[PDB]
């Protein structure tokens, strides 16, 4: 698709055969996800943004789809307002920032 | 252009008549930049991402250029780690993600 953005870039992800909604986010260097069911064993991290560090979990090797498109990769569960599709993801599914 | 983002989206802004460089950030709503000189009347203002509060001062209509385009709107000044470009701008530029 080609998405604008006078509205936040939301769109459905699937992970775990459960469908999700999240955010596309090119200032994002990582993907960051609600609480949610995921498999494997998760280890303590921490990550910051621009209100300082957080505490996450974080898994490997995870899949997801993201509007359709398979990605494969590491995913940060935590303190997230919405779930962040970060640089990590959006590369695997040929996502280009265009202007 | 077409920006890949297999790096920081990062690119010239030209503001206040100074050279800075920022990230084109698709999952922010507003545009933050370190400390620095603008003109007019600001008001005191909280924003949040992932890890908590800061305090900045918003600055109303003001000029910026992107990568050589030119765009008019709010600007947040603060500390925050990183220049960002948030889509009050990027909409300006009619920037898009595409996949
Ligand atoms: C996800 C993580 C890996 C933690 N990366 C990010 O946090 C990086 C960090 C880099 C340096 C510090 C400054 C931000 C740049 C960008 N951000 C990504 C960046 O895209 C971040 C993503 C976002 C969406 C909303 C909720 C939180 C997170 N957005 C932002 O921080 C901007 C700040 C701003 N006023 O515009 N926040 C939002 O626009 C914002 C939106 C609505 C809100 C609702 C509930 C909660 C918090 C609220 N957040």
């Amino acid at each position: 698709p080609q998405i604008t953005l006078w509205q936040r870039p939301l769109v459905t992800i699937k992970i775990g055969g459960q469908l999700k909604e999240a955010l596309l986010d090119t200032g994002a260097d990582d993907t960051v996800l609600e609480e949610m069911s995921l498999p494997g064993r998760w280890k303590p991290k921490m990550i910051t943004g621009i209100g300082g560090f957080i505490k996450v979990r974080q898994y490997d090797q995870i899949l997801i789809e993201i509007c359709g498109h398979k990605a494969i990769g590491t995913v940060l569960v935590g303190p997230t307002p919405v779930n962040i599709i970060g640089r990590n993801m959006l590369t695997q599914i040929g996502c280009t920032l265009n202007f």
